[PDB]
DNA sequence: GATACTAGATAG
DNA sequence: CTATCTGAGTAT
């Protein structure tokens, strides 16, 4: 096949989360591969971590409830048409009104590709038009095959086609390696680094307590990234938890020394991140999503740590749950290096910590092994030509 | 008597119900008569209606396993510990812990009177730390001599002491002073249910009257305080016509006759009144065992005879409650009331017609209901009544 | 069964 | 925490 104009559609806006980063590493793949991108996005809504990710030079902000023209004319020039994201229930009958409006004039000749992102009712439940955007789709992706959106609302709309194929979100793990990956020798493998946001599932309760049972008490340094302000505070507070909390602004100074508890940081940019978590001993991303929701999806966060050389920690559990790309066997069944933590062995998780934090040639043999794992389930190179594959079928 | 300071606490935390209501309605009377009150209540666990009535402005909340010294602080601080309720049974160690130890050192010349608001043995077991406070009370309430704390656990504990009667205390007369419409605004049609999510809320027989008679004279009805709890998966099940409104979309609310019962769930209790005083009827079939009941009412019955409109009780209950005055069964007066005959469901709509047509005849009749009902229950009748005993 | 009475997950 | 959502469990 040749070179076609692809119009990535983010219409909830730009969150500057997965669903930010998997449409700009989709858009980074399409160009890379000989096809001319333009990347548009609801203005209309605006968002705390806009500034995330570094797009401001091709992302093309519209605003449905108003420059309905404008934004009719981008989608309907190119081939194809995927759209990520949908309004909010939270934006004016205008925006959601000229979004509905917007799929009932794509010219039948577009091939539009639907990507849900999401995983929970809950979740599904807070977009506004899904339905018409699946019902024009002409493909659609889901990250598990027994997740709420094939089984609960795609059978609700449909009682009985079509066919919802299933993806992971890649990223050119080559790339963000080749441009923050260090040398053993410049890696404190006393820093602790944590990374998600304030959502009970990323696990951040967890993180917390192993810093105050087993971090902590052997001098080590504990940095939690990523816990966006909110009254889930509250219950962190008098929940009786010690912490300090710092701005994006005030990230020079964080006591990164001993005995000091949490130091914790709302906001963060992808870069920034990827070279603080670089020099660091041991990333941490212990999301324990529900096993209806895993098959062979990995968050963005799971590939960074991975990608610039620091020795993953993920939920055993989410290893256990997700099927590798290649063999399709479980992902905790294999040599990677991850360090799979042990919400209640966590002493055992910590004595694999230590093992490496003294013997530097077992590190780098380990986050060698772990990136290649990652590499090979989960790389822009696989992935994305695994999905093309399917939407120009 | 004089002038004390009064803590009213609410050990299970604020639950916004009836026991919630119970608190407000008692620290208005008390600071009526001029005493010192303060209303401490247990933040270890949240529960949903935390908004039904306002008390943000005043109440103390107190983190039982954090705050212990707090807690502490605040219990010795007056001359008379009033404690509605206890800790649950799904908090943690710290807490019902906690309580204890307050318990155990609350001074000894602090009087510590205690109101046991529960019937069943199932509540009256849902709850932690009972025993360790009826032993440490000076006084206890109940609402029934016949209930299952004065004969199951009472004599389980003690095979001495006393348990007085009481009521749950409203200020009728303040109610009626603020949303008391005048029968000019009063849309007859509108047919308004209150409580909550449990069988004997009568809610089941609600939606059987709006099917064979509401909905088909034409009339609408609304049923507010309907919550999604698990007792909601029964009606989905069985399969009933129902419309559900938050609070938000209240306006929403087809209001348009022909229509399924408009349900709406946790609702305020300042908006409720409003509504219902500006509405043709007000129904409660609160039909609670015999045992249960004594006379005590229900603040939901107490607020619609109370806002003006026209009050339905569930008939089998006005039957076994005694009058506060002659002591004799309520039904056998000239209340004002329609007593609901789930049996005779269209008798009961004759009357809802009789009075729904000459709206002179229907200004006539409430204005028998307030009067029986504040002669029944009003504060100043009981809270004095309860005040003697608590100084005997 | 009949009948009566009664919370864990998650997004913002 | 507060809000929207979903679909039994308990006891006799
Ligand atoms: O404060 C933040 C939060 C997240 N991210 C990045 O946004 C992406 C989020 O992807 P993932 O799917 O792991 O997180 P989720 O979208 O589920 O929140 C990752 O690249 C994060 O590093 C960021 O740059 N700053
Ligand atoms: O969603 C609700 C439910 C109830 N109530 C009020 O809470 C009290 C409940 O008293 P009652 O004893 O009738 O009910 P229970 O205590 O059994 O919940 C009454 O004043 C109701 O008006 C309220 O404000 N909002
Ligand atoms: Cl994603």
């Amino acid at each position: 096949m040749g070179s076609m104009r692809i119009c990535i559609f983010m219409a909830r806006g730009l969150e500057g989360c997965g669903v930010t980063k998997f449409s700009l590493e989709q858009r980074d793949w399409f160009i890379k591969n000989g096809h001319e991108v333009t990347l548009v996005y609801a203005k209309d809504k605006s968002f705390t971590r806009t500034s995330s990710h570094d797009h401001k030079s091709f992302s093309i902000p519209v605003i449905l409830a108003k420059e309905y023209d404008k934004a009719l004319k981008l989608v309907n020039d190119c081939d194809i048409l995927i759209i990520n994201s949908v309004p909010a229930t939270s934006v004016q009958e205008a925006t959601i009104n000229n979004y509905k409006k917007l799929l009932d004039n794509i010219k039948p000749s577009i091939r539009v590709v639907v990507y849900q992102h999401d995983h929970s009712v809950l979740s599904l439940r807070r977009n506004l038009g899904l339905e018409e955007t699946v019902r024009r789709a002409d493909v659609i992706f889901s990250h598990s095959d027994n997740g709420d959106f094939n089984k609960v609302l795609m059978k609700e709309w449909y009682p009985e086609a079509p066919t919802v194929y299933n993806f992971q979100p890649p990223m050119d793990i080559v790339k963000v390696r080749s441009t923050y990956w260090k040398d053993v020798s410049e890696i404190n493998m006393n820093i602790n680094r944590w990374i998600g946001r304030t959502t009970t599932w990323k696990g951040f309760y967890q993180m917390f307590d192993f810093h105050e049972k087993f971090l902590k008490p052997a001098g080590k340094s504990t940095v939690m990234e990523g816990l966006e302000r909110s009254p889930a505070f509250i219950a962190i507070k008098e929940k009786g938890i010690p912490y300090e909390y710092y701005g994006n602004r005030e990230i020079d100074k964080m006591n990164l020394a001993p005995n000091q508890p949490a130091q914790i940081l709302d906001c963060y940019i992808n870069s920034e991140m990827l070279e603080r978590m670089s020099k660091s001993g041991f990333g941490y991303q212990l999301s324990k999503l529900n096993q209806k929701y895993l098959q062979r999806s990995l968050e963005y966060t799971h590939l960074e740590l991975g990608a610039c050389g620091t020795i993953p920690v993920f939920w055993k559990s989410t290893g256990e749950n997700l099927k590798f790309r290649v063999d399709n066997t479980p992902l905790t069944s294999h040599d990677s290096g991850i360090i799979w933590f042990d919400e209640n062995d966590m002493e055992s998780t910590f004595e694999r910590i230590k093992e490496l934090s003294s013997d530097r040639a077992l590190y780098d043999r380990e986050r060698e092994k772990a990136y290649e794992f990652l590499y090979q389930h989960q790389d822009s190179s696989f992935c994305f030509k695994e999905q093309f594959d399917i939407i120009t079928k």
